[PDB]
């Protein structure tokens, strides 16, 4: 290993501060650029966004709100089997053109070929979990989402082939991983859709606990690369922080994002609201922290228990509804897009172009030098 | 796009935080050195400087103020047409040589050839603009400034042709871009001056909610090589925090620069000072700002509306009046052409070599390690 | 030495917060792999963590409950020999399989050939230093530490000679050294273990009162390129402030690792918790704070005195028993191994590979953005 | 200027807080290193420090301490010329051996020929400098500092070698510079000590004011290269703020270092202490300040009034007697200079080698994690 010794720093890696994508010459207004990706020949989005399958984040009243804005929601596995199937059921019941009281319209609402609006549920590696995605497919489940902290590891790659080889025609996505070979790796044994990155959430702390992770630009690029080859999609999964690192992720090579601290607090992630001190909040916490692995309520295997947290505990301030949230995200999806020349998403992907900055570059980038009176719906 | 892919990160950006101008030997005091730019045949001043058009900095007042320090002012066009074709009047109605109540005169003053100060004002993309244009033209307007926020766009070059066309005589300012090639195609098609700056503005957020930009250094840098090319000129648009970074902003091969953040504030920009806890301030805002935006006095047509804001509204400490403020700036300018060995503008442009630095080179370049207890006039 | 003038700025290092470890297929999970480590044929460690040889961190007490762990204490100089020595007979008269009051067992304890506890001690270069050993090794120690702040001179390396040729059997550690030449030096004398790290410790000012260090990630990756050489093993020293960081450092080469700041505030660390305002703190400081070098209790002759201080007095929260710090750091360790398919230290330090950052990967990699409730029990 | 245009950006610059040295293999102890320096035949130094000419840092009292510990003190030029006379006559009227009320000894007073102790003054460009330069040496002045915010101008040349003319046999100080040719200017009229450094000192808003600079390892390290080249020396004046700067502004080049802001509230400083808020401060301030070029007590010529400040007023904590702070000072050299294995201040400059670092080596580089509970003398 004389080999992986010199070689030991040669890497180097971007996240979405360290970047900004250059204008470009542009004949499409924002209004009129299209924001859907195929993920999959039967799971076509309207926007490019997934919410996370987070027990603060995505349950059915999440998976209803942002598939009708044009996403999908990955109902959090942190449930029975039969509970998860019945969020499922839920979502697939829901209305998905539109609803009186006094008539909202939902003109983007992603749906199946039969009308109901797209779900997805997430799905761990425990003996049961052939059980959990026969209940949830015979639910009418979109998409399987194998949500694993290190994806490129025999044991989740054997899972996977075993489900692939028994449910030959649901769409897969799994992950995460952060490398071209991880990402080949779950292609190769049948995976639809590669979800990436490994420790850039904004609640967690696998970097810090365990050393480990690649910045998610490089991570975005480098698994785009190999989706590329395969002619199939990635999600980019985590460090999202505004809606510029939407169109960051995307321009980076991912198909589509997914969202969790810009869904938190949003009318539709499970809970309630909380008034402390005259302000409202509510709950956000890593999957991997002590309170979300003591869920102990109806009984359910969970993936085997790690030694130590991996995630914090936290709490956001109220955002809103989540159809005012993905109206801010979308227009500055659109608004990029128009700056970069891309009617669509596949142009951003494979046409635009990104300069590297400093922390100087940083500092311009957002407001400076300015006290500012009141808070932007697209900057708080 | 394989090219386009194998490229994505290849560019780099400097801003002005991560540079410094080198002393070179100098022959020329600060006193005697020239500060003249000749922007267009018929458009010269006598101090690099164009008032920001925004509804906070530049209406007659200011014009005025600042035209009668050498400089030149932008009215904005977030007013009808009459309004405006009034503002300039105003302008070229105003005494340019000296005023009594005792005798204060304006020896550097920016006047055209018939000795009235010169005036700028603020033009869109809307079907009008062919008759704001023309108002403004019988109003004695001595440029056009077509103010877009892609003005590498296919509509803007469209209309700049037209309006190139019809008003064969007019100086005209466009923008913003960024790029080489940006700048080339508004040179090729009539434009005089090309504005240069997508995101680098104190208020704005543009960055960050579309995730667009280049570092305001490079953008100059990559601009003037084409203004070189054409034999015309550029203005230095936004994120100029001090008289230092508009020596820099030169040195990388701006004929002016234009400012907002450092003219917000003064006597002349437009609004009234308001005392909160003893302390004067005033508003300073982005023309992207919600507030600015929702404008709705007289009519006049506005640009497209942007679905999502890209600016903030703020509020900026009293600084004084203009004359006070630009002589602080010139004197920053003069000393750093003494320092570079510039007689004039056109040597700091060709001449002058940049050191690059790290933040540690920030941190050292500023006070360091002292409690400071007056503010210096240039260093608040 | 016109060659020593042209290459004073060639060399560049990286410390911790600049690297993350690169996820790898992985047929190993956390609780399966294998934390031991052989530093010497005489001394195997269970897992790869030496406590700090300070007065604020190691006496018999902590050496005993960080040996139960599996790691190994260095009991401090700062006491006269007699003093020392029984110290060390403490620890090997200790219980070393476990105790009553309700069964306490420490099935991972480091023990030597007759089953008792593993202990070290550091000793300095004074005129004593053969007696000290002498009784040390009387006592029962399982290593020497020269513990010196340049290990890299001409003085330590005759004396760590001179004891090498004395005590043919005994496991020597020495210290510090920051470069490859200094690690080569020392194991060129006899030294079975090299203690790597100049100026990175938490509570230390070497680097800004003397200028002079190497960043940490840099110093461990060129001494173990010479231990490999040699054929034997490095500690590395300092600046570890997250267990992230200790798979950081052993990737990078390092055999085990050496804490101070991390076990600081434990129980067993000497001296007694102190109430401040309702919260729990025990007291932390550099052996070259004034406090630390100002000791004069029974005589022992000390090692020169320095001019001024190197390190400086501090106080940190109480952080409860070293058994609980040691399950989060080992949790920690046991995760980064599985995420780089690591099935034992061999294979981290030989075959994973890093990604270099800058300061916005960093900000991803913590909790960022998030309003934390709680604290973990692995990032305080 | 083509050739300008293209290697705008090229050059790079570092400063203290960029590099560390890195330790070599030593023979010698700090308390046997020699600490002399010969910054001219008639000029030695037995500690590399020149206090600065500042109206805040030396006059008369200050010069007698730093030479009495075995320095040189500059006495400012804001004051008339008898009354600059008149402070060096009482340098040179001052014990310099030691004094009584028990007895306190000055070993390491550096002297002239005489045994009086070294003393340089600070003169202008101005119309009656030769009769400033006259008064001086006939006073006995030991060096003559030429101090201007521009050394590589033509005025200033011009006026040194007329003064190099006249006055064949006084040592010449004249600064500043921060370029090779700079430097290479000044040696080639007569120049015996050029002084280094534009933009980095602690009160000074050069840099952000001008935009013009050199981070000042870079200038220190190009402006020794040219020193080499003639046999004459530099020192290195300003940006040094703990005792670690001092040996690396040394190692990259200096002869010697220029000190403001670690001199400042000292008890020899001019001006008394203020207590404010039961805390004991002194005035610090730039000569470029508005309150230091608003001298107007006795008339004297004054350099041509700035137009604008470059400088700021402050205050600093009370430090203490010059003889303390010194102490401090030299320990730091001598365990630095240990550290590299420098017998002498030649090696140091010659042989000694720097390691670059990031913003992460920083911050290892201080104390970090910690809650300091007292300040160390060497660490306030
Ligand atoms: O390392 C982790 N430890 C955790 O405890 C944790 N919880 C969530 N996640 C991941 O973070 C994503 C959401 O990230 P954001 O809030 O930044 O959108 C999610 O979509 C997940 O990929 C975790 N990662
Ligand atoms: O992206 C933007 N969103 C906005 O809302 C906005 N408002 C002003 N500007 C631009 O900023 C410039 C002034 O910048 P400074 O205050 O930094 O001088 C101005 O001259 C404009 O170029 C904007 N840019
Ligand atoms: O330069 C120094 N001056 C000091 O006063 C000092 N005290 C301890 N040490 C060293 O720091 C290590 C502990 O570092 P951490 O607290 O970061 O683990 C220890 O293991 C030592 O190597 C010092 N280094
Ligand atoms: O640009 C400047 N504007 C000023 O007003 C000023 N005053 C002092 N100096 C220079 O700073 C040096 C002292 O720096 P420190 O306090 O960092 O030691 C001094 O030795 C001078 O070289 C100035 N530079």
């Amino acid at each position: 290993s004389n080999a992986m010794w010199e070689t030991k720093f040669a890497k180097e890696g971007l996240t979405f501060d360290d970047v900004l994508l250059v204008p470009a010459k542009s004949d499409v207004l924002p209004n009129d650029v299209d924001l859907s990706v195929e993920m999959a020949p039967s799971l076509k989005l309207n926007v490019p966004i997934w919410s996370a399958g987070m027990d603060t984040i995505t349950e059915a009243k999440m998976a209803i709100a942002i598939a009708r804005q044009g996403g999908i929601g990955v109902v959090h596995k942190n449930m029975s089997i039969e509970q998860q199937a019945e969020e499922i059921e839920k979502v697939k019941r829901s209305e998905s053109g539109g609803i009186k009281d006094k008539v909202i319209e939902f003109p983007n609402s992603a749906k199946d070929k039969h009308g109901r609006l797209l779900a997805a549920a997430a799905v761990g590696i425990t003996n049961d979990t052939f059980v959990r995605v026969e209940k949830l497919i015979e639910a009418g489940v979109d998409a399987i989402v194998i949500d694993t902290a290190h994806g490129h590891s025999a044991g989740v790659i054997n899972k996977i082939s075993e489900i692939r080889q028994t449910f030959k025609d649901v769409v897969i996505v799994a992950g995460n991983v952060a490398t071209a070979e991880g990402a080949r790796a779950l292609f190769e044994v049948g995976v639809d859709i590669v979800k990436v990155g490994i420790g850039p959430g904004s609640i967690c702390t696998t970097r810090v606990v365990a050393g480990v992770g690649v910045p998610q630009i490089t991570a975005i690029y480098d698994c785009a690369t190999v989706a590329r080859e395969f002619g199939k999609t990635i999600i980019a999964d985590g460090g999202i922080k505004y809606s510029g690192d939407i169109v960051k992720a995307l321009a980076a090579g991912g198909n589509a994002v997914m969202l969790g601290s810009m869904l938190a607090g949003t009318d539709e992630s499970p809970g309630e609201t909380e008034i402390f001190q005259g302000r409202q909040f509510k709950t956000y916490r890593g999957m991997g922290s002590l309170a979300a692995m003591e869920h102990g309520d109806r009984y359910f295997q969970a993936d085997a228990k790690k030694l130590v947290p991996e995630g914090i505990e936290g709490r956001v301030p109220y955002k809103g509804s989540v159809a005012d949230i993905i109206f801010q995200l979308v227009g500055g999806i659109r608004s990029g897009m128009g700056y970069t020349g891309s009617p669509d998403l596949r142009h951003l992907r494979e046409e635009a172009a990104f300069v590297r900055m400093t922390g100087a570059g940083l500092r311009e980038s957002h407001p400076h030098d300015i006290q500012i009176t009141k808070e932007a719906p697209n900057y708080s």
